[PDB]
């Protein structure tokens, strides 16, 4: 007898109260959601950082009666069980909205019982596990104590069902463990990429999409020295009662390489916050905008010829990963999209930001001499306005008399003396570049400028930003910082200022930088291969989705060339767009933004829990229902 | 050696062949206008704040005529982005302001650098 | 009565024979304006002591980044204008906000005047709604209230016009067209080609609110009305924003 309407929850992570990969920030958003559902039911288990748990956690007390509800008493006793053996781990409250209740193992104090249960998973499931590989040592030690703690706490509670939710092979261990000492508790398995996926996409030669479900495992596992580590995720995939990927993609991916099909989905969703008034995220966009258009005037200065009025901002952001974030299709379709552009005779202009990160040497004297000659000319025009509003004003104060016929001046000799004159003409020869000199295609000093992927590339398609190209190229090696003394602005900020994010990824299976931008309204391109794009993808015809400004490009069915030419037909379909045809798409993006927030996404987690509870305890469930419905998927179930 | 509490600060002006400002140089002036910019906004607040009090006193339980808390006019908000700003400022543990503006064609063969070097200002 | 935490200040524009503006009104005025140049010049010096600090943290013993106590930032020389400033927007004990902005011709026996009289809506502090008769149209020149009527009216949240007779109405309309919600009777003109084009239940969500003139008693009719005000009222910022 165990109730599955009264259940408990503990998901398990490395990166709890502890940033090392993107799954911290997952974790975290989704915390109000659980909680909000949970309560002082949920849990989360992860290591302890000792170097920086103190800034994250609110150490509380589990040992005052207070500390835990009537129901929830068996967990103190469990604890208990475990101090019982000396096992010292912190508890207490994750400072982040929602402050969820986490149990944090410190490592080292099970560090002795290493040999004894690496051998015990050596003849266990066949796990090998070399000593200098830090990392699984710890995801086993991490394993055990966990998987152990949930043997206790399956023994005291006796009305909830027990649910272990797990995230990514590092801490994936402990389900075989539960599965071969038949503990009594519904285990879940989340990837959010696999080890192999990753590896193989590395050297980016290799044909990922097609030739994956003809790829020898063990073989490839072994030669990427990574047997152990890819055994750990198979085990974690093959033992937990449900396993879920984060997108379809990875899904396919999942299947053919830890051979098991995902029973489905668990997208990643945004703690989505909202504005009182749904128009404010407009306004935002052009006060951001402003502050580009001032970066872009500097950059610019003394070769300026287009209007800003008429200039659309483009970017691709995210780690410095030339193939894989597809930074080699974005510029090649810039230099097609130019070409475009100068045949139609158009007169729009296209600035492309590349923010990503690489070794640099911080900002050449160039891009902060014109940053600073800018503000030397609005400060010096500030000046000759105030004289110029004093002779407006004695001029407007003293009429008609004095000979003054006109209400206002008419000749601006009235208005604009010499001195003036020679000042503004003195500001403007400060801004000249030398003869022949194009804006830099960078803003920073690189440590290796030679062999950077990006910037060859953008010299091999001869974008340097000259007077008849209306495509810009701007690259930005480090990442964005309201600190910037060129660019002031935080990354959210000039998200929201730019008008088309473009991210034409080939490996990424979720991709939170077109989801960011979807929740600032900001459209963006993206692709089918990305999990953000597939997930997207399913939920809107193609067609419609050009008009929610999500734009996706089919990397898995079309030879690179074609991939490319989409892109470029995308990018162009977006620059013929006017001002109005512009502000109703945003609207549109900002109002998809409520499906990723975590509202609406956190259901497939429940949805998880459930199919879950429905496989350990079918007949329980069966009669709590009505009669036994399909559980080969979470679709299925409900 | 006098105990004096005053500072000179000298300045040589005289053309040599360089490679214009350096880095630093304009870096540090980009810093310092940020921070008056973040502390313009800052001000405007809480100028907004004092004049709210102003008006409304007595009423609305206002006991003294003007703030008496800094609380009251100084938000968390304007706390990070001026905390930001002086970090912005902040330099590499032991580095010193530099002796020189530009970037110098022959640093160490010049003559003002060689005695400015040998003096130990 | 239902412990309302809202406020209407109504305003009444309709131009009635006067002499201009009450000194008060403009006293009233350039007293604010006075507040605001104080304030600005303070907050001025207020910058000069968080830059200084930020610039100098952490030597000469400034130990924490930012200034912690009023006192290193507000001056005494300051406290003293602002406090000038402040005894000077006093008004004598008893004196409440008057209920017109000039000096009318005849002033006993105006209607408005009198009705709210009547009614006793002075502007005491325990009223939740306030009352403000400007016998003159806008302009931008106007010296204490330098809009518009156009400007004044994008300004406002609801338009009342419980028109009794009203051949067509320009007054709501110019207000609908500015996105702005108004009080219309299905006896005016625009009132009734509205109510004739929209469902009347309906209309309301359009910011079209109609009042029965035709088929109820004058009581029956206030009432309506004071009904759609207090539904108003209700209202948060973002249901008033859509
Ligand atoms: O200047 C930047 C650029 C990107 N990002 C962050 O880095 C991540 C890039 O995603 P990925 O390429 O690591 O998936 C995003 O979540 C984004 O918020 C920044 O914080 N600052
Ligand atoms: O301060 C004002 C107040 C009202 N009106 C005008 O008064 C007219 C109201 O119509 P009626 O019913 O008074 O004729 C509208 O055209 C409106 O523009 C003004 O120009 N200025
Ligand atoms: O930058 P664009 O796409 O041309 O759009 C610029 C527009 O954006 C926002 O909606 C602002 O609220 C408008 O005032 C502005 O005109």
């Amino acid at each position: 007898s165990r109730d599955l309407q009264n259940h408990l929850l503990f998901e398990t992570a490395t990166e709890v109260a502890n940033r090392v990969g993107g799954i911290y920030s997952v974790l975290k958003s989704k915390a109000p959601i659980t909680v909000a559902q949970y309560k002082d039911h949920y849990h989360l288990i992860g290591p302890l950082n000792k170097a920086t748990y103190q800034n994250e956690v609110d150490i509380l007390d589990w040992k005052k009666p207070e500390a835990f509800s009537d129901e929830m008493r068996p967990v103190q006793h469990a604890l208990q069980t475990m101090e019982s053996r000396g096992v010292h781990f912190v508890y207490g409250r994750w400072l982040i909205e929602g402050a969820p209740k986490v149990i944090l193992f410190d490592l080292d104090s099970v560090r002795g019982y290493s040999n004894e249960w690496k051998g015990d998973l050596w003849s266990l499931v066949g796990i090998p596990s070399p000593e200098n590989d830090f990392e699984t040592n710890d995801a086993i030690l991490l394993g055990y104590t966990v998987a152990w703690f949930l043997g206790e706490v399956a023994h005291l509670d006796s009305q909830h069902a027990i649910v272990a939710h797990f995230h990514e092979w590092l801490a994936g261990v402990a389900l075989p463990l539960c599965r071969k000492r038949r503990i009594d508790v519904v285990t879940i398995f989340t990837t959010h990429a696999t080890l192999l996926g990753r590896y193989l996409c590395a050297s980016g030669s290799f044909d990922f999409y097609n030739c994956l479900e003809s790829v020898d495992v063990d073989h490839e596992a072994g030669r990427f020295g990574i047997y152990h580590r890819y055994c750990i995720e198979r085990a974690a995939a093959h033992s937990a009662d449900v396993f879920t990927t984060v997108s379809q993609i990875t899904a396919f991916e999942a299947e053919h390489l830890l051979k098991r099909k995902p029973d489905g989905i668990l997208p990643n969703g945004l703690n989505v916050i909202k504005f009182q008034a749904f128009h404010e995220f407009q306004n935002l966009h052009a006060l951001k905008k402003e502050k580009i258009n001032d970066f872009v005037r500097g950059h610019f200065h003394g070769c300026f010829d287009f209007d800003l009025d008429n200039t659309l901002y483009f970017f691709i952001a995210g780690r410095y990963e030339y193939k894989n974030k597809g930074a080699d299709m974005f510029i090649e379709a810039l230099a097609r999209l130019n070409y475009r552009l100068k045949v139609s005779g158009s007169k729009k202009t296209v600035v492309a930001f590349i923010v990503m990160p690489a070794k640099n040497n911080s900002f050449t004297v160039e891009a902060l001499k014109g940053q600073a000659e800018v503000r030397a000319l609005e400060n010096t025009v500030h000046e000759v306005t105030t004289s110029i509003g004093k002779r407006i004003f004695d001029h407007a104060i003293r009429y008609p008399h004095n000979g003054l016929t006109t209400e206002l001046p008419t000749d601006l000799g009235e208005l604009l003396k010499s001195s003036d004159k020679v000042m503004l003409k003195r500001r403007i020869l400060a801004l000249r570049r030398p003869e022949g000199q194009l804006p830099p295609i960078v803003t920073h000093n690189m440590v290796d400028d030679a062999n950077d992927l990006i910037l060859n590339k953008i010299r091999q398609v001869q974008l340097f930003n000259s007077p008849s190209d209306r495509v810009k190229m701007i690259f930005h090696p480090e990442f964005l910082n309201a600190n910037n003394p060129i660019l002031g602005l935080d990354y959210d900020e000039f998200v929201r200022g730019c008008h088309l994010g473009v991210f034409p990824s080939y490996y990424e299976p979720w991709g939170y930088t077109p989801a960011e931008c979807t929740v600032m309204g900001v459209p963006s391109i993206t692709t089918n291969v990305s999990g953000f794009g597939s997930y997207m993808e399913d939920l809107i015809e193609t067609n419609q989705a050009k008009d929610y400004g999500i734009y996706i490009v089919d990397r898995r069915f079309k030879a690179p060339d074609e991939s490319v030419e989409q892109l470029v037909d995308y990018m162009e379909e977006f620059v013929k767009k006017t001002r109005r045809q512009r502000i109703n798409q945003r609207n549109a993006t900002e109002a998809l933004s409520d499906l990723l927030d975590w509202k609406r996404m956190g259901l497939e987690y429940v949805k998880a829990r459930q199919l879950a509870l429905r496989r350990g305890y079918p007949d329980q469930f069966r009669e709590l229902v009505g009669e036994e419905l399909n559980d080969s998927n979470m679709d299925a179930l409900a």
